[PDB]
């Protein structure tokens, strides 16, 4: 469709992004183009997360040295939890249900890709258990996560330290009937008293 | 969910965007943040579209004062396209079917949203008819759009210009069964022998 170079420039750079189509690029990159503003202020976020990086400690993204959540002093620092990127460690931390520390991987285990225990933040991880009660391996809960998991869980115990899995069971708000049927016979098998 | 001032302010800005709800903006600053390279690359895209603006003559977006199309020597003046917006413009250009100028409206026609002549980038088009055979008022299929044909229409034939209309009708590929009853029947009211 475009021809201005610029432009073509613009719409290229936008379609690079994950989960960002060429329809959607066009889209944007003529928004961007008929609001000179908006995008000055957004070439200027751009510019200022250059600063940005991983943190020192756990991998968590962090404006300098450390992440917000490591600098915090009011942390239940017994508490630690294993994460596999950075999404999940928000996705964790707005739950509201954990004031531990974090350790962020670089992903998951996977023999299929080549990945595997050098190319995860791996061994930062051993060097942080002191004064810790509990690791909670909160990696996914799919073949890779799980995978991940027991390895941790090896090399934990290993080190004494106790671990924990966060649940597999059934949604909120779910229903049984269109539950799938692995989901459903977890969610029973790992029933609780009441 | 996020806490550095940078990634904030990032996302903040990736929202603005329309059709972007809060969801993918964080996942998209998040990935820029991880990603310096492809980050200074959309920064220097956007700095690079500030030179962008508004045709001279037609309205459409040019690397300074013409755009490609009025610049394009092998062009029928002739045939004139009179268009709502560049995204219309890109549409009817990558069709194919279209070697005229075109005129680029800022939208259309609508009471409802006070929305007139004056608002519009009109006046322009009036100056532009100079050895002009046909226009084609290449507005949407709206009722919006209609509005905006008819009253085109009124104005261009009181200076003496015949105009054109682009074609009610079924897609290519349509079933029949799928189709509104007000296309449906447009289709074949506007029937043609074969
Ligand atoms: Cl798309
Ligand atoms: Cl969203
Ligand atoms: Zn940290
Ligand atoms: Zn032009």
């Amino acid at each position: 469709m475009r021809y201005p170079e610029s432009l073509l420039k613009l719409t290229r750079a936008l379609s690079r992004l994950p989960g960002i189509g060429p329809k959607t690029a066009q889209r944007l990159a003529l928004h961007l183009a008929f609001h000179k503003e908006e995008a000055e202020a957004l070439a200027e976020a751009l510019e200022g997360i250059k600063r940005v990086r991983a943190c020192r400690e756990c991998g968590n993204l962090a404006e300098g040295e450390l992440c917000p959540i490591c600098q915090d002093e009011d942390r239940d620092r017994s508490l630690l939890a294993v994460v596999e990127s950075v999404a999940d460690l928000y996705a964790l931390e707005r739950s509201g249900e954990f004031r531990g520390l974090y350790h962020v991987l670089g992903g998951a285990l996977n023999p299929l890709e080549g990945i595997g225990p050098k190319e995860l933040n791996l061994e930062g991880l051993f060097r942080r258990l002191e004064g810790v009660e509990e690791v909670v391996l909160a990696t996914s809960m799919t073949v890779e996560g799980e995978a991940t998991a027991l390895y941790l869980a090896e090399e934990l115990k290993k080190r004494g330290v106790r671990v924990t899995r966060p649940a597999y069971g059934l949604p909120v708000g779910g229903s049984l009937e269109y539950a799938d049927e692995v989901t459903l016979g977890r969610a029973l098998e790992g029933r609780r008293p009441v």
